[PDB]
């Protein structure tokens, strides 16, 4: 099945990451200037891996998105959507169904 938020965070730990922001809704994760957010709301591991804007087309070339943009309450990301009544941040929902693929994903997009 798809990788649950538990598993996503676990892989990030192994990859030499650090915690950016911890909440009951998400595990904000960072390694240097690389920021991602483990969507703990992912009852289905399809929207479990939130990364960051900028990498939208690039990231999708390594792994397809589960949506497009997810309006964040906790995950700042920076680009805080001003084009609305309520200004909520937005991250890009990704997801997998192979733990090793997430490893190779971090390998590609954030590693080599």
């Amino acid at each position: 099945m798809y990788l649950r938020p538990d598993e996503v965070a676990r892989v990030l730990e192994k990859a030499g990451f650090t915690v950016d922001v911890v909440t009951n809704k998400t595990y904000g994760y960072r390694r240097g200037e690389n920021y991602v957010y483990v969507n703990r709301e992912a009852r289905m591991g399809r929207t479990a891996l939130i990364i960051h804007p900028r990498l939208k087309d690039r990231s999708s070339s390594l792994a397809d998105p589960a949506s497009d943009i997810k309006t964040c309450d906790h995950y700042q990301n920076f680009p805080l959507y001003l084009g609305g009544e309520t200004h909520e941040h937005y991250g890009i929902p990704h997801g997998f169904s192979s733990r090793i693929a997430l490893e190779r994903y971090l390998n590609g997009l954030f590693g080599d």
